[PDB]
């Protein structure tokens, strides 16, 4: 599994990809059969096609900004967690505070992603 330093780099690179909205590059960061639970509590979506559709819906159709709002917290077992803020228009300018928890596989790809947030974390 990716080292703690590597996890930091990868999770930071995920945020940068969300920030520019490069759907294909985001999807490539995931394992081919990865799961996404976003928001955590909802049923997982499975596989790169479903994940691509998810990101197309959520990012496509307008400017989205995303910045880390604190450092990535990495483990020594290929996992990490990070706090960030996503700015969008829905549907005025709003911001959502999120924490992503990720588990990576032996190939450095995201196997599971869990995005913790609820409506309390949204601001118009």
């Amino acid at each position: 599994l990716p080292t703690a330093q590597e996890v930091q780099g990868l999770m930071a690179r995920y945020i940068e990809l969300v920030d520019v909205g490069d759907i294909e590059a985001i999807v490539q960061m995931y394992a081919d059969d990865a799961t996404v639970e976003d928001p955590f509590g909802q049923p997982p979506i499975h596989g790169r096609e479903q994940i691509a559709a998810f990101y197309r819906q959520g990012l496509g159709g307008g400017k989205v900004r995303a910045c880390l709002t604190g450092p990535v917290r990495a483990s020594h077992n290929g996992c990490g967690a990070m706090p960030f803020r996503v700015e969008m228009v829905w549907n005025q300018p709003c911001a959502l505070d999120v924490i992503d928890v990720a588990r990576f596989d032996e190939h450095g790809r995201i196997q599971t992603m869990q995005a913790y947030w609820s409506e309390v974390n949204l601001s118009v």
